[PDB]
């Protein structure tokens, strides 16, 4: 709904955006910092929540810099491309 913190927590770049069954699915990487499961998503036009990450096909709580990941959101985020950096807020 919200994002409390002032800095983010990672930052993520977009390397695929697939929507499945309603949700975005996004493949990318952990370009700084690190993302947890429950993190927020900023959006363009809208705050998401990560519900999942996966890396190497393998569920994960968190991931760093430089993993390479799948992570589902939840909420509308609105339109994220190929090469979009999205910042992950730990609150």
């Amino acid at each position: 709904i919200e994002i409390l913190s002032k800095k983010p927590a990672g930052k993520v770049v977009v390397e695929e955006v697939v929507n499945i069954m309603g949700k975005d699915v996004i493949i990318g990487t952990v370009e700084s910092g690190m993302i947890g499961v429950g993190f927020k998503v900023k959006g363009p036009s809208g705050i998401g929540g990560i519900v999942r990450i996966e890396r190497n096909r393998e569920k994960v709580e968190f991931a760093i810099a430089g993993d390479r990941i799948g992570i589902s959101i939840e909420g509308k985020i609105g339109k994220v491309k190929k090469g979009d950096v999205l910042e992950i807020y730990q609150t």
